[PDB]
């Protein structure tokens, strides 16, 4: 009998800090290239998860799939069953902000959404999906120590990758949303429920307004910046 | 350059009919054990997809991940880029209906949801996520020919696997929803948008109100029934 | 001492199968021209209802008035007090679909709406108003036996006949809604509540986008086809 | 070709003031017992309408059927096509107010609702369905002149006669709603749109909280009071 | 220990009738120029309140600040703690109605809003913020005795003075809202809760569509008219 | 002609950094006891505002009234007309969190709300009212330098001081909201619109759940601690 319907890991197999990204093959890339002593601890549904050490400190990395419902399953389980204390989401994003550019690293303070999941948690009201301040601060300070500039601010998590919605990008730009992605607004309230911590850091692959797009080489540079910031932050958490 | 951001398959690598299930490893099980001549055509993000034949007719099977946002990405791409004509979702479900029991096969005619994705398509109004009548009929007729009883009726697709919502199950039972799952309400409107076809068939693993639960052996038997119905239906579609 | 506040019929005065249309004078025309041994069983509020036989089987026909609140009153009473098992709504509709034309016969699988009644039944969520599959199938098979082509698919039930809403028609057309009327979305959830069956069949009088319109002579012919399909379907139910 | 799809009357056949009630047979009773020089001007769908004189002044009376969608059709047509200036709704109601009793006459100043029709008119915001002040005033003074006490205050128009909603009656009572009915909230905004006038007066048939119910004799007394108030008010309008 | 968190007055220091305006300095001007024996009874938060007599009858005047939340605090306290029976709001307003002009006096019968406060009182439904009919009638009659023409009809209370909302003014004009301000819709339901009375009268300082605006001398003239109407109305209440 | 309808200050009369609190008399106390060379720059509506220096750096202090609509007027004007760059709200709050106590200092990262103002800015979606990270960090370190412990996390801004809402406090506690107040959720999106910065710090006067309450002497100690944290923070901003 598995510890959860979606994870074959035993309790204790996950470290107290987990980095998560949507693509399980990127979780494997992170484990292979940045973790020592790495072991695979889950392969249910292909959602690869790993546990090793980064500069001596135990750390896990696991895929979360695409969209709020998917990350909600995995994060709820990590906090509840596996007793994880901190999850940092790592990924790519689009941007609409006029002063944010392709290749920028975005540290998320809070995330809006077009999902109903947070209204359902707070009697239909506005519940800001808010990153933990110690996690945000650790990402900011790590980036500074690594000499990597960052953008710090709001994300927007959508349920629909293939948006047909007119006027959305313009409103997001007006209020200086810096990242558009699909998961962070589902993660932060789950961390709240469990008295635990979460954050998110993303790299800008596309400017939704100007249509600038990162080259493969720029995506490599940005990814290497982002993952080093996240990894060094875990030593602080 | 991949044909889509989430699929490395070339146009033409997918048959005009695709079976989809949330777990890519179950897609592989279907391809290996029920399709002949199965070839893997996608492994991006571990979301395995295959193309082979059932009784000589080309058929594909691919994972769709968990939740409406995930299936929406994959289905939008299959209809738009790969020119798929028919998607049949296959899976397990819970039930709340007093006349539905563990091991029952459920053929979905329409699906409700707590997602916002369909309100956003229809100016905020009620948009029923409705299965295609030829697909539903093909599934019903296939089951009749295979001597397998079916329940035919409404599903409910939730964004939240780990529900904390009081009164929901009782209202679903009152109106005889037969299946609770997480994806069909996102699939059916995308098929509409592309002038294409979709349906869903599921087997009951759990009764959410009585707490009865299928054993692993029962889940295997149910799966075998369901998949035979779906495969035979594809010959009619 | 009436059995309901809106119906003087005694329990037993209605057959288990009832055809309903908005106009009570059309219910009388159906009863006079297609039922044998028809007896008037209600005239409260002018909402004429009749009971006789069609080809030997008991059948009733009654008006339901205009709009969801009106049909809700009459259908709730028919299922609850009069122990009706099957209601088939018959009527005319508009269409927005590019491939549906005036004079087409539409068999409804599910209906969207701008009403709040179904959100109120399902804790504010999306509750698809869904026709019973056996009823839909009986109507489809009846039309086939009569060599009458049909369109099968979604309707949209509006509270506002004199719409002023910009963009609605275009969105309905985009998702291939085939019929626009005012009642079916209220009928189907009431059938669900009582564990009973309902369906709807309509003929297109107007194309809302192209502005084509049926002549009076064409409306009479369409009506005759539609009512024959429904009557023959009742024999299979 | 009829002047509207629901009314065979010619332009000019309706007086500038129209009394309306849900039951067309009650419209006929009002015409038969209170109008002189009465002629029937509509019988489409059985929705009887009449035009005569009350104490020398032309006055019409017509049924409107049950529910907001039904009255919306007939009232929109009366103001737009028939150039009516004033509609007064007359009917029965329930009450929840602790200081209102069965047999009381209620003059409606504004009406709440669970319908979406008024949100759709005002960009989703709160649009109070508000009676015209001159009409309200004419009803109040007419009652004073006739020595009939009245209750003056808010109504609530519901789409669901067979309510299953918990806590509604208690909230309506807390805010001293005096009448529960099904149509007035749909009438007043249409009058607004046409720069015209509307009101509503109702007699209490039932106390929804205490379950007191008017006897047939009490219903006769209250009806005679209400209709005399309405008729006398028309002379001032 | 103060009688409320926002008011230093002792129980009884307020008359049973209170005029309120947004600007506490204007409340002081009203007390100084129109009340006899006026004494200041509150200065908490600068929200000046006063109690005196007008033509022998006890009357109070107090500021309520800007917006629904502010007036909700002060009015709730006045009705609950200070046992006030009647509150009349006096102020300035904009208009969008084509037949309303700068300097007009508007007597409010009911008020719409973009606030959520009334939906939260009535289980999410439409709750009309409705003025007490005796107050409306007293204001109308007072104006007539003073030979001052008045406009009588709906207001709209917004939370956002600096509106950026497209299409709102056009919709308000189409349904003949005569006044735009920020507080009345919050006042009237609180009066209902306590079984008390409220009304609102304002003078048009700006036409939002034509951009016409009152001169300072005209604003003084209209204010004197409006305040005299309110004062005389208090003698009838 | 005033620079704005609610403020008599000339352009330039406000420093680029402004502390704001609800009570204008508390604004006056802050200016008198903590600013040097303070001059009053506004008295419209009694909403006192002042400008001086703190430790040599220009600084203003002004009241904002009670509730989101009030602070929206003043903050919009300060950012737009007066070209303010940073607003820090200072005040008192309640708490429901089990780990937060009376006298605690709360630094707000983001604020939820039952207001509609932010949905109206983002096409009906969830828009998190989010404090600027540099401001939050300036407040946290200022407290660290002063050896004052702080709580950092979410606030909830309500429109209704006199809440009657069942289950709200329990949900706020479950998700570890640390502060309940009435304004911050309105401030943060306005700062966003103008490309500027805002934050909020409050001291807990009351525990809503335990009913523990600050003595007047304790409120004074906490207020001084909070205000010194804000003042020192302005020197880093």
């Amino acid at each position: 009998h598995m510890a959860t319907p979606h994870n074959s890991a035993k309790v204790g197999d996950f470290a107290e800090t987990v980095l998560m990204c949507g693509d399980p093959l990127r979780a494997k890339l992170i484990a292979d290239n940045y973790l020592e002593n790495a072991k695979q601890v889950n392969s249910v549904r292909g959602m690869l998860g790993f546990t090793g050490t980064y500069k001596g400190k135990p750390l896990s990395v696991m895929g979360h799939g695409m969209g709020i419902p998917s990350i909600s399953i995995y994060a709820e389980e990590l906090y509840n069953v596996y007793k994880v204390k901190t999850i940092i989401r790592v990924g790519t994003c689009g941007t609409v902000d006029p002063n944010v550019h392709v290749r920028d690293v975005c540290i998320v303070t809070a995330s809006g959404t077009d999902s109903n999941v947070n209204r359902m948690r707070l009697l239909g009201h506005d519940f800001p999906a808010t990153a933990n301040f110690e996690v945000v601060s650790a990402l900011v300070e790590s980036a500074k120590a690594l000499n990597i500039p960052t953008q710090v601010g709001k994300a927007y998590s959508t349920d629909i990758f293939y948006s047909k919605e007119q006027g959305l990008n313009e409103a997001l730009a007006q209020y200086h949303f810096i990242a558009v992605e699909m998961e962070s607004a589902g993660l932060f309230p789950i961390a709240d429920y469990y008295g635990a911590r979460a954050g998110c850091i993303c790299t800008v692959s596309d400017h939704i307004i100007t249509h600038e797009s990162a080259t493969p080489e720029e995506r490599q540079t940005s990814f290497q910046n982002m993952i080093k910031i996240a990894l060094e932050a875990t030593l602080k958490l």
